């Protein structure tokens, strides 16, 4: 960067408000000059001002379940109903029609690592990360695919980083050879960034040299598909159906085809997976009718009445009790409408504590459920499903004793000593230490374990291929 160029930049940054990143940049070396410039430059100061100033200056509800013909459920739908769903979700994989879209776009470090999150090892005795684990689960529903096609199966998998995670994610998946996965079938790409901002909408400084940033949020999925060239190479390959969750939750059934056939079958342009909310004071975000409009609320905004009330036509259970688990299908239709709202999507205020050079500042998100109430409510579906085979999410570092690696470490182990239970294996525990470790790549749902009828497993263990 010449001196020149340098104040050119320096000049739009200062019409628009923003001159003090600039303010120390006499004390820097020409390198850290460079790396201030070249980020800079990444950034229209003009338009941080216009979200900075919507999200700050911004513009009773009626809720009610969704319609029952937009609902089903795992645990109460008629099991042939399940069963089919299944066979046609499979049908669709095996017709190559299957994406996933992985949201591994956050932060990795409330666990006491700076890894990217997805690497985590949550101390099963496989010791295998989060990114493994799916793999695995991509790899055998490929192959359970193949027993109907008699082909090869492709579900890619379009991993979402930011910023910061993007390369040691692209690290990880190269020395663990993609987990046996396609290099083609697996793409990593980024999401947006935008600038921290103070309360006044400042941008904030992480060093004199350098710009604090945040991923854009979950809602930054829609544009970033579009910028990446995803949307368009899922084009090329003829995919039909999304499936997209977040990396944290370790037991996720990825690419779940009761899901996909569900939705499939209804013709949505958007379905759900939820868990049971048991308790009313429990503290989920439900989906749900609002303003007769498909949403999210969060659980402050529920009051006791609601909470409490009981489902009419089924009184053993609660009204309202879609907890969202952040767990979504799209059609290949509704990602190609993209352009005509992704505009549409607000920049959400997350106050946070920023450290930076002179809670303090803002993150500003987009949410990936924002478009919910934009869809028509016969485009919108939700399936209710059982947590302890679906939803365990890594959160907290250990000794919380919630949402952390030791939940997600039994949830796994529990499932896996179910399974092998179901099929007839006798697992013998002797001590403490709960369950046994079903490598994806022997069984993804519980199928396939047949063959341990009789046998004895003494807790914990590890079953693998």
């Amino acid at each position: 960067p010449s001196a020149e160029e340098f104040q050119q930049l320096r000049k739009k940054y200062t019409d628009a408000g923003q001159g003090h990143v600039f303010a120390f940049v006499d004390e820097l070396q020409t390198g850290e000059r460079s790396q201030l410039f070249h980020q800079l430059s990444s950034f229209d100061p003009v338009r941080i001002n216009e979200l900075a100033d919507k999200a700050l200056n911004p513009p009773p509800a009626s809720l009610e379940p969704l319609p029952d013909i937009a609902t089903a459920s795992i645990l109460d739908s008629d099991p042939k109903d399940l069963e089919q769903w299944y066979e046609e979700g499979l049908k669709l994989v095996a017709g190559n029609k299957v994406a996933v879209v992985l949201m591994a776009g956050g932060q990795g470090t409330r666990l006491g690592s700076s890894a990217p999150k997805g690497c985590f090892d949550i101390g099963l005795p496989s010791h295998k990360s989060l990114f493994q684990i799916q793999a695995e689960r991509i790899a055998k529903l490929q192959l359970l695919a193949q027993r109907i096609s008699g082909k090869e199966a492709v579900i890619p998998w379009y991993v979402m980083t930011s910023g910061p995670t993007r390369k040691p994610t692209e690290e990880f998946f190269e020395q663990h050879k993609y987990f046996g996965l396609n290099k083609s079938d697996v793409i990593i790409f980024e999401q947006g960034v935008l600038p921290c901002i103070s309360n006044e909408g400042k941008i904030l400084m992480e060093s004199k040299f350098k710009v604090a940033v945040a991923p854009d949020g979950n809602g930054g999925i829609y544009q970033a598909l579009l910028t990446s060239g995803v949307r368009e190479d899922m084009r090329k390959r003829g995919i039909e159906h999304i499936h997209t969750y977040c990396v944290d939750n370790c037991l996720v059934k990825v690419a779940d085809p009761v899901f996909i056939g569900f939705a499939a079958s209804k013709q949505v342009d958007i379905a759900t997976k939820v868990v049971r909310k048991r308790n009313a004071t429990e503290s989920v975000g439900l989906i749900l009718q609002k303003n007769g409009k498909p949403d999210v609320v969060e659980y402050s905004e529920i009051d006791k009445e609601t909470a409490e009330a009981k489902d009419p036509k089924q009184p053993d259970v609660l009204k309202f009790r879609a907890a969202n688990i952040v767990n979504h299908y799209y059609s290949f239709k509704f990602f190609e409408s993209i352009e005509l709202w992704a505009h549409k999507l607000p920049h959400h205020v997350a106050r946070k504590k920023i450290p930076c050079i002179k809670p303090n500042g803002i993150k500003l998100e987009q949410f990936v459920f924002d478009v919910f109430p934009m869809t028509p409510l016969e485009k919108f579906a939700c399936i209710e499903v059982r947590r302890e085979d679906e939803f365990s999410p890594l959160k907290n570092a250990r000794g919380t004793g919630e949402d952390d690696p030791d939940t997600s470490k039994r949830d796994i182990m529990s499932q896996g000593q179910r399974w092998i239970e179901k099929a007839g294996g006798i697992v013998i525990t002797e001590g403490d230490v709960v369950g046994v470790e079903v490598s994806p790549l022997i069984s993804y749902g519980g199928e396939g374990l047949e063959f341990l009828k009789g046998r004895e497993i003494k807790a914990p263990a590890f079953i693998e291929k």
